[PDB]
């Protein structure tokens, strides 16, 4: 029995705040929106309190909480078990012949709000490429992620396609470490793999720069992905 489990069973709000300083320009996204445990859905506005994000949404949309994940029992649920206290992930996020940039944030609960609080640090971007000049659209490919146990932490490996406006994709490869905020009990670290698609939308009405996330994440364990039926 996994603590963490009993938090998540309800749909939680959740809070969202990410400072970030790519190819020298500086921003800041505040957010806000619901995550249901017992779906894997969770659905969030984001607006950048700066002005314009410098970058694609999409380049950042994922790093705008793998707890919300739809986790089945056959599958231990290792993010989850880290609660009450929190875990932290460091992400190096890579992009295909244009820049990177860095990531480490906090996922903490806090009066029965999960707070995800993150910084962003990258440079090497393309200032003609459709990344900063924000030619990318707000469309990202479905996903499928491996989790696997590294060191004394879990350890998370993907790809991203970010839609183009000329028939082409955007490549992101992520490279992610989770650990947890305290040194307490912990569920097992196993190989397994997270099923996520993403849909980014805007509000009619929202006057900043901002983004609307609907995520959808399940985790499925190796046996039941291998003998799967599409
Ligand atoms: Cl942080
Ligand atoms: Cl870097
Ligand atoms: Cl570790």
């Amino acid at each position: 029995m996994n603590i963490g489990s009993v938090v998540f069973q309800k749909p939680i709000p959740f809070v969202v705040q990410f400072e970030g300083d790519i190819n020298g320009k500086k921003f800041s996204v505040a957010g806000k929106g619901i995550g249901d445990a017992n779906s894997g859905k969770f659905e969030g506005k984001h607006i950048c309190t700066t002005g314009d994000l410098p970058i694609s949404w999409g380049a950042i949309a994922c790093l705008l909480m793998p707890c919300f994940a739809k986790y089945p029992n056959d599958v231990p649920d290792y993010i989850k078990s880290t609660f009450p206290e929190g875990f932290q992930r460091e992400s190096l996020v890579e992009f295909g012949n244009d820049g990177r940039y860095i990531a480490k944030q906090k996922v903490t609960l806090e009066n029965g709000i999960i707070y995800n609080r993150g910084t962003i640090t990258g440079d090497g971007f393309n200032e003609n490429g459709k990344i900063m000049r924000r030619e990318l659209q707000d469309k990202v490919a479905p996903m499928l992620t491996y989790y696997y146990p590294e060191d004394d932490g879990l350890k998370c490996i993907f790809n991203q396609l970010i839609n183009g406006n000329n028939e082409d994709f955007q490549e992101v490869k992520m490279s992610q470490k989770i650990t947890p905020l305290s040194d307490g009990p912990t569920a097992p670290r196993k190989l397994h793999y997270q099923h996520i698609t993403l849909d980014l939308r805007k509000d009619s009405s929202e006057a900043a720069d901002h983004i609307v996330i609907t995520e959808n994440a399940k985790a499925v364990s190796a046996e039941k992905y291998a003998k799967a039926c599409f």
